[PDB]
Formats: C-alpha cells, structure tokens, sequence
C-alpha cells in the first residue's frame, strides 16, 4: 500500500463507523480507507454563563461508549479514527473563544474525551457556528491560536486537522505565533472540487481534492485522485461513505491513488 | 387571541411535531403557536443528469407517510404546517437553476407534495446548498425568481415563506419582475438577535425576531417578543422546540405577544 492517505467522514446520525474497514484493496489487501472521522460533536453555547462547552448528541455518545465495537475494529486495522468538532447555529465557533483562558478550558474538554475513548485525533470544522447569535461575539484574531496552541500541548502524539473553510481558518497566526505547522493534515471542504487549501503544510499534508461518496460522479472522483498523485499531494478526502455497497465509489478513486480496485467484504 | 403570529420549526429528525400542540395560553386557551414548520427536507443534486429533485430523508417520510396522525391534529386544533425545505452541500440551491423549466420543474415537485400530504406551504432555505459544489454553477439572477413565480402559480392559495439568508434571498427580482410580494412571510434567521428582514413586505408579515427555544436565554426570549409588539411587526420566529417541559420559555414570550402565560398539558 503506497499511495495517498484517504480519509473518510462518517455521519453517524445515519451510519456505522464500521463501514470504513469493509473495503480493502483487490491487489494489495491493504485498507482502502486510512482515516475514519465521527461527524460529529459540537460546540454548543449556554447563555445563562456565557460559556461555550463541547456536546456530543445520543448518535456521536452512542458510539464514543461503544468504542470497544465501534472503533476499536477500526484501530486494530490501522485505520486512526478522530473526532469531527463543528459550531452549530447557536454562536459560539472555534474563532471568537474571548480569551486564552476560554480557549484552552474547552480544549482541555476536547482533549479529555480524546483521552477517554482512545481517539486518535481532532478535526475542526468551523462551518456552521453563526458568529453573533446568541449574543456571541464575531471572530477576532486570537482565539483560534489559543484553542490549537493549547490543544497541541495537551495532546502533543494525536492527529489535528482541519476543514479549510469558515473563520478560524482564516486566523491562523496571532501576534507573531503561526499555527499552522501544529496541524498535521488540512483538507478542501468543497465537495467534488479541486481547491488546494492555502495554509502552510507541505503537500504531503494537503488534500486539495474532495468527494462525497455516492453523490460526486465516479468519473469525477477519478479524475481528482489522478490530480492527487499527478500534483504529489498526499491525502485524499472523502465523505459521507453509508452502509450501501460503494464498492464501483471506492474503486474509483483506489485505482488512480493505489493502482487496485476495492473489494468489500 | 390577538397579537403576532408565532412560528415553530421541529427538527423532526429528533423530535415530534405534536408538541407544537401541546402549549396553550393560560388565559386565551389559544394556542400558543400559529404556524409549525416540519425542518427540513432537501434539494439534492443527481451528479449524473445533472438535476436537481425534491429528497426527504427517513424521518421526514416518516412523518409525511403518518399525516393523519403526525400532522392533523395540529391542523384540526388550528396550526398551520408547512414544509421547509434547504439545500444540502451537494450544490444545488434555490439561486442556481439553469433556466425557467429547470427551475419550474422542482416548483412542480414542491407542490405536488404539499397538496399530496395536506400541508399549508412551503418555507424556504437557502442556507447551506453551496454552490459549485460537484461542478454546479454559482448563483445567477432568474433562478429564484423563476422558482418562486412558479411555484405561487402552482399553488395560490397556500403559504410560501423564506428565511432571510443565503444568496437567494437578495434575487428577488429578474428583469422586471420582483417576487416579494409573492411571499407571505420572512424571518430573520439569526437565533438570539433583533434584524429586520430587507425584504418589501408589509410589518405585519416580518419577523426581526428569532430565537432557539431552549437555547436563547429567556430574558433574551422576552425582551425581542417585546420589541415586536412595541415595533408594530406581526410575526415572531421561533426554532426548535423539544418534547422535554419549555413551558418558562414558550411563556417568556407568550407574556409579551398575547399578555398570557402558557401551559403544558
């Protein structure tokens, strides 16, 4: 297995984690899919404190306490399996923490559960947060360095990642700290486009291609694996992979990033 | 009962539509919600044909397919229910359909359910459809215009809503024809804040207001139920009440509309 890291986001409202490790190379027998992310927790905002705190719904709790038949398969098959955080509609988003201190009481939360389930790492999806909500405050330029400074110390051996899209992205350095190198992965969060994420991380580290399995056209998919290794970009993102039989899906982009088609079992 | 027209969306992935039925005004014996709004079914996009079609996911089915138990009751005791309907991360939304047919089209399949399940309109939102998305083409200036137009052809006499976002909300008007008088209401769709939509509609059919019950905090809840009245709007927005006991936040704004306090049965 030589090739890209292909990851794979899991809606588990709707889907088992499990589907990830039923698809492995025709040639090589190796895993299809390298990472496997729990979409998702969220970052949730009681007014009554003004504080933000991290939620997980009954679907993304279901699983966490079912990690010994929900994601320890996974792991066993070399398949790293993180946590997907987004900001819902309620104001509080990873750019607008008001101080060090906010931000690192919640990245001790996040770390905390890391630690607890045995998760491999931690994916930051600003995408919904709805700066000014509730009364929140809009994005200012320190909150993402707090958060990610502090979560990289309290888990210096995990994975962080990140969607390229919504504000924290944008604010990645403050005073004279840059974040970016604390990332490990960064991945276009645009769906059946090519789009190479415009932070700082070699492209070993960059997936400027992204699909949704079952939805982006197979040719498409093709297509954007081809860019991957033609460019000499190193990952891969995929997403929302369900319990239907994507096998002719997965093969689609397994044969351009691994020369093998996918069997699932 | 008299005072502005109170609005409820239910995530019906989580909860049941039936609470919208179970608060009443303490003294009117009113209800204490006018209008009920099933959140949400979806606009997806088929990569293959390159079209977009009407979806609804499970719960939403299942809430359709269960009318006469799910939806009548509410309609007998006198709230109206109307169908939301958002654009997923697939591409497609409400702004970028390539002509009058494309867009009458789905108008058609928007009608064609309301008047197959019985319900009272359709709301629309155009929050998170993405465009270029799986290669669909970015917002243009016809295409809500031709869907909206359509759309009140094919139904008259039903209900046609909008929450004030995205990028179909300001292309109301093609050439020389503005469709904002073929709304009956708009909503701002910032939980928590005061903003008055910017779209000509008369007071009585605009809600500045918007709150998440549950969420906004109940003194916030107050104070813009409050303010619609003193302002002289007749509509208040509110978003996602539960099945658990919200009587002290429905009331927090049921004070303030209708001079009454509400009650759980």
């Amino acid at each position: 297995k030589q090739g890209p890291t292909s990851v794979a986001y899991v809606e588990v409202n709707n889907n088992s984690m499990l589907n990830v490790g039923k698809y492995t190379l025709a040639d090589g027998g190796g895993n299809a899919f390298d990472v496997a992310v729990i979409f998702a927790a969220n970052i949730n905002y009681d007014t009554g404190t003004k504080t933000a705190y991290l939620h997980f719904n009954e679907n993304v709790q279901r699983v966490l306490d079912n990690a010994v038949t929900q994601i320890r398969p996974l792991q066993q098959q070399g398949i790293k399996v993180l946590l997907s955080v987004l900001g819902n509609h309620q104001g509080a988003g990873f750019a607008n923490f008001p101080s060090q201190q906010a931000a690192s009481a919640f990245a001790k939360q996040l770390s905390d559960a890391v630690a607890k389930y045995g998760l491999d790492g931690v994916d930051f999806d600003d995408e919904y947060a709805e700066y000014g909500n509730n009364g929140t405050a809009q994005p200012n330029d320190s909150s993402f360095v707090h958060l990610v400074t502090a979560l990289r110390a309290n888990m210096p051996d995990k994975i962080i990642s990140l969607y390229n899209i919504g504000p924290a992205a944008s604010r990645l350095s403050y005073g004279g700290v840059d974040v970016s190198d604390k990332f490990d992965y960064a991945w276009n969060p645009y769906y059946g486009t090519w789009q190479v994420p415009g932070i700082a991380l070699p492209k070993a580290q960059l997936s400027p291609a992204a699909v949704e399995i079952g939805r982006t056209s197979r040719s498409t998919v093709a297509d954007l694996a081809r860019r991957t290794v033609d460019e000499g970009y190193g990952v891969y993102l995929t997403y929302n992979l369900d319990g239907g039989d994507r096998t002719a899906d997965v093969s689609a982009f397994t044969r351009e990033l691994y020369g093998s088609e996918a069997v699932r079992t």
